[PDB]
């Protein structure tokens, strides 16, 4: 699987000086918990949002992964210098994504693709052969060949644990395309 | 007009010619419809994909709107020139939506957005407050100018009916862009 | 109108005595506002300077309304506006324009970056019997999803379907050649 | 400079003699394969010609295996391959590339098209010193989100962080100017 936590960690002073708190969830007032005043910012993992009040209250600041080294990086508009609550954002992505495993049941060597189609396995990364995929979301045909040739193999949302499951005689995948469009709307 | 259903017409001979036949669903025997062998197809809403075999088994053929007059069209590898069941494809394809409105509750001018960064809502010719804004799917950052400078409003999926709601001192919006990345699971 | 065009304000929300500018401006001593107050921009986007001569801390403007100073500085290093100037912005495409009678006559389709697989799911069920690539390497083939006879289209002129190779003049899908692994 | 090579071998699966082409050859007669049976492209693409002198049915070839003649040929009535050529392509696509150290050294980061709100997010963690701007008009900023002093970046090469106005080496973020209202 993965379970990776949110991480930022607020300094005393600017610049990554002074005492570090590490936080990992929401967190109403930082002042009650120890650090008084936040003077820099660093997000390791994220994005959070931080807020001018106590208890997500007034002036929003958003903050995305990298270095945050004085007060007015995070705030336009300084009603306050100060940052009262933190909370990790967890974001909505629909974004069409498969992966394709070297080995059967989802090991060895991958490829993730999103959106995209991709023509050419070689010309990225992978010359090995596609033994397993997992279709998060969308609709994809994969083909043996490059520029879309050879047999076709439909990939829809599901686990595909062996070649044989989408139709492959061996496990060879060269290239990629997702189906975007439908002429008729669905339930 | 617009379809409400696929629409896929296959042909006895080539070029679409002979006793033809219009599916509007599945079809897990092609013999049944009286067209036993097809020569041409002609898809008029799909995708649809066929297959070598009756029931959906064997060697696939994904069939898109147009023109397959003979049956190398769409076999390439051409171990059979067979065709024994169709079906339409439930294409899965989801958007990131957002629409901001001039008068609060949901009424007035409104700007739909759909995937991508807007740094300019005067450049969408968008000049008018937005007092009031709908979030279907994704999650975005609203700011009071252009070029994302000014007071932050994160918007996440759901309603505010008023600018207060999202955090505004007044309905100024100016620019939006989606935060596509997380670095964390539950 | 062809015309960049920035107002500044000499005060804040877009009062006091306004100088419109419609080109380059390297000193806004020469215009009647000494300091800007507020800007608005109809035609852009534009770079403002700190200092004269595009010299120093950088604000680039963008269609809408800036009704304060710090609307713009991010850093309130400083407030000055000292030189400001429109962004002739380099934005290239790929384009091929496909049309059904030879010698670039009839109903056309224009194609922009992206692949097409079905020509009928565009509105374009018409035989295709010229092709006037103007930017990109295309593939063009005789059926959807990139199926039958495969004619490469690069930059330039095909009067007749017969000087891209077609033995009829059908094609019913086109994709981009995006990626090149040599070099000259 | 990387060099266009496709490998033709007498017979299918990759067995048999192995001919390297590195340009146009317009007569694979005068290649010890007077057929090929399989062809390997690893650096390309390449269009091929069912006849000499690049004539009859086109074929195009990317980076990858193509094991048999059917491969390559979706309707045969020739499995002969007798011309072949690199393809120069045209890819106008908008190109940044920021470098940790000055005159274009060190850890490098290339950005096509599109937009980047957090460079620590892409595993870059360096300081930027230099910049090259292939194509496209970019505004470089100090912090993660558009956020701190603005640097505008047009064509052309930076040396040094001084040279696009940066007291320190410091950028974090990227995005592309794309639309202008000015002479169209």
């Amino acid at each position: 699987p993965q379970s990776l936590n949110p991480k930022i960690i607020i300094f005393e002073q600017e610049n990554f000086q002074g005492h570090s708190h590490e936080l990992n969830g929401p967190c109403p007032n930082l002042k009650e918990t120890g650090v008084e005043k936040a003077g820099s910012v660093l997000v390791q993992a994220g994005p959070w949002v931080g807020y001018e009040q106590a208890n997500c209250k007034g002036e929003q600041f958003v903050f995305e992964k990298g270095e945050y080294p004085r007060w007015d990086s995070w705030t336009s508009s300084r009603r306050t210098d100060s940052l009262s609550s933190l909370r990790p954002i967890k974001v909505d992505s629909q974004e069409h994504k498969i992966i394709l495993y070297e080995n059967p049941n989802f090991t060895g060597k991958k490829m993730e693709i999103i959106d995209d189609d991709v023509p050419s396995f070689h010309a990225h990364g992978y010359q090995e052969k596609v033994s397993s995929v997992r279709v998060q979301s969308g609709t994809w045909v994969g083909y043996q060949y490059p520029g879309y040739r050879g047999l076709q193999y439909l990939l829809e949302k599901g686990d595909y644990k062996d070649s044989s499951d989408f139709g492959a005689p061996h496990p060879q995948v060269q290239s990629v395309r997702r189906i975007r469009d439908m002429q008729w709307h669905q339930r």
